[PDB]
């Protein structure tokens, strides 16, 4: 037990951080936290964490998973996020192998839904990998893993060459300044790619041939993939940065019109095209409990991510 929370479950062990399944014990939501030994991090490891843990506080959205709280001791940081019962896709292609297009594009249009999210509040993830996506109750995506991730200015060049080879855009490898979204489109086209094939477009015994392979561009199209499917993916991996789709570009391709209907994709898309409140019942709850409503009214202005904020959140999704 750990302040309001009951663990119940370790479901990850990496890094200098284990991550384990808990029970809210006032709010009964279920919720993973991750715990950090900062007496195993490094200086610049812990200038890292910080980052990503302010990147999630930017980041309330329907596919990317949700920031509840943080606690920090003089030894340990504690991550509390919304918990994603279905797991990581990686578990779920062991299982049932390749995706039909009908799931891929589902998740593919939940996955681009999330990355637009994050580059209309200038966040680029630079880290976007098929297997570590996580999964809710009804294989619903939410997109984690934020620790690569930075903030972008439109038309800034980025100069921090980060993420996964085999999802890695070739002006990553070449050690190029870069576009922080033309990078996220690359590795989206790798996504997709996996998605609906199961397999890498580029790989390689080494290093050295994998970089040899993202250079040259070419992949092999499956005989199974459709033309439309292999249109999108070809026009996002593309070498030239500046030859690729954009993300509004994506959202309108004819692979992802085709099949059903889809309010809440567009809904989604056109609230991150946008430019330009307090839950009562909540606070009341709240302090029904014994929250006194000042302390809670503080934690939500001061953007605590504490124990009032934490509740105020669960109670408000739920
Ligand atoms: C796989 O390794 C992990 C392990 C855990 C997380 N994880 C976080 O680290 N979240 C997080 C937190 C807490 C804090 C900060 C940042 C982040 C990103 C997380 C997973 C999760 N669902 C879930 C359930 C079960 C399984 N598998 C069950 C079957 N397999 C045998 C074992 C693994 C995987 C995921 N729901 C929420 N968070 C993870 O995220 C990429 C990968």
């Amino acid at each position: 037990r750990i302040g309001y929370y009951e663990i119940d479950r370790t479901i990850g062990k990496g890094n200098f951080a284990v991550v384990k399944r808990a029970t809210h014990l006032v709010t009964k939501a279920k919720v993973a936290i991750k715990i950090i030994d900062k007496t195993q991090l490094d200086e610049e490891n812990l200038k890292k964490i910080f980052r990503e843990v302010q990147i999630m506080k930017m980041l309330s959205h329907p596919h990317i998973i949700r920031l509840y709280q943080v606690m920090e001791t003089e030894r340990m940081i504690y991550l509390v996020t919304e918990y994603a019962s279905g797991g990581e896709i990686f578990d779920h292609l062991v299982a049932h192998g390749r995706m039909a297009e009908k799931e891929a594009r589902r998740k593919f249009k939940q996955i681009v839904t999330a990355v637009y999210f994050c580059h209309s509040r200038n966040i680029v993830h630079r880290d976007l990998k098929a297997e570590n996506l996580l999964l809710d109750a009804n294989l619903n995506i939410k997109i984690a893993d934020f620790g690569f991730s930075n903030l972008f200015t439109p038309g800034q060049l980025l100069k921090t060459w980060c993420g996964s080879p085999p999802y890695a855009a070739p002006e990553l490898f070449e050690g190029k300044e870069y576009d922080g979204p033309k990078v996220d489109i690359w590795s989206l086209g790798v996504v997709l790619y996996v998605l609906v094939c199961g397999a890498l477009p580029f790989d390689g015994s080494t290093l050295q041939n994998l970089r040899a392979r993202v250079l040259s561009g070419k992949f092999r199209i499956p005989f199974f993939m459709s033309t439309e499917c292999e249109h999108l993916i070809r026009h996002m991996l593309v070498l030239d940065p500046n030859k690729r789709l954009s993300m509004e570009q994506i959202c309108k391709h004819k692979w992802m019109k085709l099949g059903d209907a889809d309010p809440n994709f567009d809904r989604l898309i056109a609230e991150s095209q946008q430019l330009k409140p307090l839950n009562e019942d909540v606070l009341l709850a709240m302090e029904d409990m014994g929250l006194d409503k000042e302390q809670t009214l503080q934690s939500l202005r001061s953007d605590a991510y504490d124990h009032y904020s934490a509740i105020y959140s669960l109670l408000c999704d739920r």
